[PDB]
């Protein structure tokens, strides 16, 4: 009741990312970022220490075809950690087994590419294969794809799930493979817009394919998740979450 | 913390119905459905009791463009009802004002109307003027079409919101239409799933818009939420949920 959480989380930016520093840094202190910046306002505001870790595996977490969990939506299950601490999409899926607080972020899935492509929909891409594209694995964009009905969304899901160099380990790789082939990456939209401001000859292609938040994993029935989702609440009406957001998000300009 | 709980709730077949009896019936024996069933088992596992308020308004809720909200979301949000029990739709705006237990039934929104018609899907209705087409008012269908960004859903919330009719006050009422008018109503699948068992020239046009869950609304913050929660749980491990699904959708065949 008074010992340091446990949080798991994974490096992503701006959320949480590695500071620079001259020397080997250890513990919490290596870590900054969006999702940083929120956690240590919590933790200011509710009276509870942390000890940050990374989630092993790299996965955000996604159930396989045999009903198991992997990454920190998995870390959460098992009760290995007491908060996940990420942009952490909630969605329904993950709400059969774990919990969230309330949403400290909304967006949604859109595409990211290279600029000058006719392409400009997911129906453009769907048909064609000129353009590979894809998403990061074992996370909520790729089981939004798997799950969908609607016929466009089947048919990418259909060429993701053939492809296997089409899903990516992370937005990293991701991103990387838009700027060195012809790869078009579905990705969630707070961070295309990150990525585009900095990354001069990438955009979003098209608009949101849907509208969802991002939200602290608990396991479910945790006895923190309630005074988090509060502290969320309040922040939100004096509009802290929009400056923090503007801090990490703000910057590099473009031509 | 042993006081009955207030449940707020409202009549939608085959969920909460006013039970049939030749006597004027009171309190909490007035209610019978599935959403009823799911309650009781509740409160017999958990050790709690309650009180059946029917919302007001008739609503399930949606917020105004003042952000003002209404129905029995409103209800749980100025903590006048403990719990919604009703098939209230678990949504990223509504998880911004009140929390939910987690997920006890999945569904999607889908199209019902008569038999015989060359419309095959939303791109079908959106595309034409002739069958008129709408949802239930200030809930989460509507909401969902308001917010969409997706253009077939774009063109079918530009109609919506402009034919006054369009609107209905719910399931019912729309139900009503689509039997007496060139009328299809965008409407939860588990609902068009028992109507069509019973009224056999309706039918599904299309398949799953999104997929989503119900849940039992609590104030932001309940300290019942989450038992709620794990008791949803262990029912659902051993069936019960599908069982008393098929008690109260089962029956009537069609031709
Ligand atoms: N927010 C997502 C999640 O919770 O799974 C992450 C972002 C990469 C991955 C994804 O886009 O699916
Ligand atoms: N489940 C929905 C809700 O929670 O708002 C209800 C069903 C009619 C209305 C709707 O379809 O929007
Ligand atoms: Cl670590
Ligand atoms: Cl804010
Ligand atoms: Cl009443
Ligand atoms: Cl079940
Ligand atoms: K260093
Ligand atoms: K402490
Ligand atoms: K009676
Ligand atoms: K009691």
């Amino acid at each position: 009741t008074n010992r340091s959480l446990i949080v798991t989380t994974l490096l992503e930016e701006p959320f949480v990312m590695f500071r620079k520093s001259d020397r080997t840094l250890y513990g919490n202190d290596r870590f900054e970022g969006y999702c940083i910046d929120l956690l240590k306002e919590l933790a200011h505001i509710l009276g509870f220490s942390y000890e940050i870790r990374l989630v092993e595996d790299g996965k955000y977490g996604a159930q396989d075809d045999k009903g198991q969990w992997n990454g920190m939506v998995k870390e959460l299950i098992d009760h290995k950690a007491d908060l996940a601490v990420a942009p952490l999409t909630i969605t329904h899926v993950r709400e059969k087994a774990i919990d969230f607080s309330k949403p400290f972020m909304t967006l949604g899935v859109s595409i990211l590419y290279r600029k000058g492509t006719p392409i400009d929909s997911a129906d453009d891409l769907a048909k064609q294969t000129k353009i590979e594209y894809g998403a990061v694995k074992d996370g909520a964009t790729m089981t939004f794809f798997k799950k969908s009905k609607i016929s466009t969304f089947e048919k990418m899901w259909a060429f993701m799930s053939s492809k296997p160099s089409a899903l990516v380990k992370n937005n990293e790789e991701g991103i990387q493979r838009t700027l060195t082939a012809d790869y078009a990456l579905l990705m969630e939209s707070t961070t295309i817009e990150y990525i585009t401001q900095r990354n001069c000859n990438l955009t979003q292609i098209g608009g949101l394919i849907d509208s969802k938040g991002y939200g602290i994993g608990t396991p479910m029935g945790s006895p923190y998740r309630d005074k988090i989702t509060i502290a969320i609440l309040q922040l939100q009406e004096e509009d802290k979450l929009h400056i923090m957001k503007e801090k990490w998000w703000r910057g590099s300009g473009c031509p």
